[PDB]
């Protein structure tokens, strides 16, 4: 599990997708605050880009 699998998650939307993530963060105890999964360069998170892309008014 990877970066850039979950910000491809996270923009595009499906809950289902994100499957087995706190199991792959309490398996690895690393937190999602972790360099390896913001950017590092300019700061950006999942959540971010997950308020950044929005088909609907929701995500």
């Amino acid at each position: 599990f990877d970066r850039d699998r979950l910000f491809n998650v996270v923009a595009r939307g499906n809950p289902e997708d994100l499957a087995g993530l706190l199991e792959y963060l309490r398996r690895t105890s690393k937190y999602l605050t972790d360099s390896e999964y913001t950017e590092g360069s300019t700061g950006k998170t999942c959540l971010m880009k997950a308020v950044l892309n929005l088909q609907d008014g929701v995500n």
